[PDB]
């Protein structure tokens, strides 16, 4: 297994066509989960789901900016559960992170941060067993 958190150097940024897969189990009674792609201090692409959150489940994703959160873009559908194992694909594309788990789309998030090249770490973090993180170009 690895340790939680995670840190996941991204050599020389994203780029489109790059895949980041995180292969994990989630625990048991599981309150969060966090993906922090970072562009140094700031986070260009926060992607967490939240199991717990007024008795909902749901995936908040934003980004941080000077230490400021922007504006949060929230995903209902929450193909993640207690226990299991999942798997998180992240496919940058030139618009937008693409992401699909367990091998269904989830979402897509418009790129905030434009300088990928500069986006250099994978932050992960929260209430997993984590196995694996890696990333391929495709
Ligand atoms: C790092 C640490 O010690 N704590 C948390 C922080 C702090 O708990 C928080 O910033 C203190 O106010 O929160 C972190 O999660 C935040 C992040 O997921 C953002 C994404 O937009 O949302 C924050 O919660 C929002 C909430 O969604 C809104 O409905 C509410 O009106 O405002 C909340 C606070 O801004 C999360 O707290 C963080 O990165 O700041 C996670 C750290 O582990
Ligand atoms: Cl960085
Ligand atoms: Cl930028």
């Amino acid at each position: 297994m690895l340790i939680v958190p995670y840190n996941l150097p991204l050599p020389g940024g994203v780029v489109p066509r790059m895949l980041i897969t995180i292969l994990g189990t989630v625990k048991p009674n599981a309150n969060r989960i966090a993906l922090d792609f970072q562009r140094g201090n700031d986070v260009a692409f926060h992607f967490n789901p939240r199991f717990n959150e007024n008795n909902r489940r749901v995936i908040v994703c934003n980004t941080l900016l000077d230490n400021n959160w922007g504006r949060e873009e929230r995903q209902s559908v929450f193909p993640f559960e207690s226990g299991k194992p999942f798997k998180i694909q992240v496919l940058v594309e030139p618009d937008h992170f693409k992401v699909a788990v367990n091998d269904a789309h989830l979402l897509q998030y418009n790129h905030r941060v434009k300088k990928l090249n500069e986006i250099s770490k994978l932050g992960i973090s929260g209430d997993i067993d984590l196995t694996s993180a890696s990333y391929t170009m495709i």
